[PDB]
RNA sequence: AUUCCGGUUGAUCCUGCCGGAGGCCACUGCUAUGGGGGUCCGACUAAGCCAUGCGAGUCAAGGGGGCGUCCCUUCUGGGACGCC
């Protein structure tokens, strides 16, 4: 219960500036599924902190890409530090996001604020012809995400199958708490940034797709938590 | 495993090729204690050329002969089984 008095202390010494943050701290909302759908701005990471308490553990945060850019002027080279990272609970929820700094720890930092800011919610299920099981380990159905150039297309995959995927992508889904995929890229997956937030895009748009009543108990589809 | 990674810029995103990474066959450096199973080993250039030995024989119950043994009437001539 570690991450969960972390929480507790969070809760007491914080001051919430934002709408939300009133929310959560007079207690309107006890669960995160209850900041979603509803268009609120979570602006401040001690919501995260509090809801999903977990998501500051190190196994749970996850640095992807670190890029060194270069600004020139008249007196010579300005480096700066891009740092794409991600975040989030190996069950349902993920996120992530970019910082920048004139050093590695302060872009680590702003970067996982931001995933945490930008942290969403999935859905997962199983919905592969050589699987036809009901547990939440994998995606309920083929999704298809875009960002930039790159496009990846995740499909269904058998229980048991590791995750067939690049590693920027493997590591997302592995911290989305998706276990077991099938992945299809088409443009520069070498871009990290771009292949990242392909992925984090084609995890998303798991709630654009319309299903039927059945469909859930057929898939087993879990949003969120399980 | 229905996968990616390095490389064009002071820094970025694309198109595009090259390389890395896996499997199979052929030649080859270094090195090598065993035992099993298999449809492996002068196909790639010369279906180019070959010393020597062997790789197609069998049948005496189709036929007449020769050499040897035996049984012999006994100069006669007859019968066999061995080899040719
Ligand atoms: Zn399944």
């Amino acid at each position: 219960q570690e991450w969960k008095e972390y929480a507790k202390r969070v809760l007491d010494e914080w001051e919430p500036k934002t709408k939300l943050g009133m929310m959560v701290k007079e207690g309107q909302i006890t669960d995160i599924h209850e900041i979603f759908r509803r268009g609120y701005q979570i602006k401040e990471p001690e919501i995260i902190d509090v809801l999903l308490p977990e998501v500051n553990a190190r196994e749970n945060q996850e640095v992807l890409d670190i890029a060194l850019t270069v600004r020139m002027t008249d007196s010579g080279r300005r480096v700066r530090f891009r740092v794409l990272a991600a975040v989030g609970n190996r069950d349902g929820y993920v996120g992530l996001g970019i910082g920048h700094g004139k050093e590695v720890g302060i872009a680590i930092r702003k970067a996982i604020n931001y995933a945490k800011l930008n942290i969403i919610e999935i859905k997962r299920g199983c919905g592969s012809w050589e699987c036809r099981c009901r547990r939440p380990h994998s995606v309920p159905f083929a999704v298809e995400g875009k960002e930039g150039s790159v496009r990846v297309r995740l499909i269904p995959g058998p229980r048991g199958l590791g995750l067939v995927i690049g590693d920027v992508g493997k590591k997302i889904l592995r911290l989305a708490g998706v276990q077991d995929v099938w992945s299809q890229t088409f443009g520069e997956t070498r871009t990290t940034v771009n292949f990242a937030k392909a992925v984090f895009n084609a995890l998303y748009n798991t709630n654009r797709v319309a299903i039927s009543p059945e469909m859930i108990e057929r898939y087993g589809i879990v949003v969120g938590r399980a």
